[PDB]
DNA sequence: AGATCACGCGCGATATCAGAATCCCGGTGCCGAGGCCGCTCAATTGGTCGTAGACAGCTCTAGCACCGCTTAAACGCACGTACGCGCTGTCC
């Protein structure tokens, strides 16, 4: 699978939550798992309140 | 004078006579949503290099702990007064 959400079997994307966490400010360097770990918990948040 | 029965008055509950507002059921037209299509930009793949962070060693500062005194502060008790709370009436 080539989306990195697939990868982290997300419906959230992993991709875009990297670019804005680089282009937000945030820090000088992103790791690579902290993208899947908010779009994780952004997933599980939305899912939550869609219930 | 006391007890029982009947009648009258007062209070509570149900019904009701109504009528008022809300919710519901149906038909209807709508426009807002879901979906398909096409285009392209942003994400993915591959690779590099460099520094940020991980790890080990050492240092010594600060946290923990313990003891013992002394004494400020908490705890306890009691009297009472004044504040909370309930009841009531009036006016707006």
């Amino acid at each position: 699978a080539k989306t990195r959400s697939s990868r982290a079997g997300l419906q959230f994307p992993v991709g875009r939550v990297h670019r804005l966490l680089r282009k937000g400010n945030y820090a000088e360097r992103v790791g690579a798992g902290a993208p899947v770990y908010l779009a994780a918990v952004l997933e599980y948040l939305t899912a939550e309140i869609l219930e």
